[PDB]
């Protein structure tokens, strides 16, 4: 519950802020798991953060959310054990595919991927859990095209350009952030909805471009001010070439100026699983 000696470390999968993820083998033939441990330079602050993440993760029980399989909080060394997701994060996965003409992925499959994210988010909503960093870099692919939402410390490292860093401030995914988050730092379910729109845009781009990729960080922050001013000078992500107009309009609703006018995840799921099929 759970004995450490049964873990055979295989390869480093990546490195976060207080943690590090390795592929491991379990001997009771061989089961593969992903194991998050403290980094070698871990401090007391890191240990505390690790213990809090166990607490948060122990609550989360849904098919489309990362699952905690097992733990060491018992005796050190600390670890979290989760499912090994053979196909990596969603960003890597989609980047390695092209859209089917007429390794490939179909448009109905992109919808299925996005519907699974929406369902994960619907679960989190019911718990009044705000994610704060929804993006494809934070989703895992298991196949048979199983998507699980996670929150990786390591995302901040391998996707450094996706985060706006000022000394003494929190590290902010500004390109995925609702205008009111950029201007006020008020993170809500409604700002998760906005980030879901951006995430959906990424899925439809097959992760080929950063959101507002031709614009600087400052222009992105200035753009949020334009939402606030509401003088019809705000700018939006363009329609992906794979995206039909009806699906684009769903994205646009995620990006409503008013929080309350953004669709709940129940509705987003329904649209992506049913309405989008026509
Ligand atoms: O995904 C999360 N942690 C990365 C991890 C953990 C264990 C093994 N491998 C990776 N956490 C997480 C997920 C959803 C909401 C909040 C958090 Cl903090």
């Amino acid at each position: 519950d759970f004995p450490r000696s049964r873990l055979r470390f295989k390869e480093k999968l990546g490195e976060g802020q207080f943690g590090e993820v390795h592929l491991c083998e379990v001997d009771s033939h061989p089961l593969l798991v992903a194991v998050k441990i403290l980094r070698p330079d871990a401090t007391k602050n890191a240990r505390n953060d690790f213990l809090k993440e166990v607490k948060i993760m122990s609550r989360l029980k849904d098919p489309n959310i990362i699952r905690l399989l097992g733990v060491c909080v018992q005796d050190d060394p600390l670890c979290m054990i989760t499912d090994y997701m053979e196909n990596g994060d969603l960003n890597q996965f989609l980047s390695a595919h092209q859209l089917e003409d007429k390794p490939t992925i179909s448009y109905p499959m992109l919808l299925h991927v996005a519907a699974q994210i929406a369902s994960g988010m619907r679960y989190l909503a019911t718990l009044n859990f705000v994610h704060r960093d929804l993006a494809t870099r934070n989703c895992l692919v298991g196949e048979n095209f199983t998507i699980k939402i996670a929150d990786f410390g390591m995302s901040r490292n391998l996707y450094a350009g996706d985060y706006y860093r000022v000394q003494g401030r929190a590290v902010l995914p500004i390109r995925w952030m609702a205008w009111e988050c950029i201007l006020m730092g008020k993170f809500t379910t409604a700002s998760d909805v906005w980030a879901f729109g951006v995430t959906l845009w990424e899925v439809l781009m097959l992760c080929r471009a950063q959101p507002f990729g031709q614009l600087t960080d400052e222009q992105v922050i200035e753009n949020a001010g334009e939402f606030f001013r509401d003088q019809g000078r705000q700018v939006y992500l363009s329609r992906p070439p794979a995206c039909p107009q009806g699906l684009y309009e769903l994205m646009l609703r995620c990006w409503s100026r008013e929080s309350e006018q953004r669709p709940p995840f129940s509705q987003l799921h329904r649209f992506l699983a049913e309405d989008a099929l026509n």
